[PDB]
């Protein structure tokens, strides 16, 4: 249940540019254009990233591509912050997925932005810190997504993305039967 897949069912695949009805434009998986309105500068940034005129559409390929180098920077943004790197490396290789998760979610900045219940995690403290991250904006504005997160963070399990693995994968019609 790597990552990989786990931010790929997290944040699901569009081809097409896209913002939800109270989101930003992003594109591929959770890619994220710009802040912006204008749906010419998402483009721009789109292209930008694509190095073509995509005139906001994309490749399977090229959503690929753009997956790994948001995973690649999520990652490489842990490793390099004092603040992430011990936690990370205390980590289990299911929590450290957990981490990755909120990084390629909210930034590395963001993210290191949580010294209680970073340390917490770092101290195993996993209920606690599933407590204290509860409380959090990013919970309050994306419930869902932090709730298999952090359900993730006290089990360290992938329960949380059970039936989601196997529904987007033959799912609904083997789900059922």
């Amino acid at each position: 249940m790597n990552i990989f897949e786990m931010l790929r069912i997290d944040e699901g695949l569009r081809l097409k540019i896209y913002k939800d009805t109270e989101g930003y434009y992003t594109i591929g998986i959770g890619h994220l254009l710009t802040k912006s309105p204008s749906l010419n500068a998402a483009k721009s940034e789109l292209d930008k990233a694509i190095g073509r005129n995509t005139n906001g559409v994309i490749t399977k390929d090229e959503a690929e591509k753009l997956f790994n180098q948001d995973v690649d920077a999520a990652v490489r943004g842990i490793l390099r912050n004092a603040k992430l790197k011990p936690v990370y490396d205390s980590l289990d290789a299911v929590r450290r997925a957990a981490l990755i998760n909120m990084v390629f979610q909210m930034g590395e900045t963001g993210v290191a932005g949580f010294t209680n219940s970073l340390r917490m995690l770092q101290q195993k403290r996993w209920d606690e810190a599933a407590v204290n991250l509860a409380k959090s904006r990013w919970y309050n504005q994306t419930p869902n997504r932090a709730k298999r997160v952090i359900t993730t963070f006290r089990t360290g399990t992938w329960d949380a993305y059970k039936n989601l693995e196997t529904y987007y994968t033959i799912g609904i019609g083997h789900l059922l039967t």
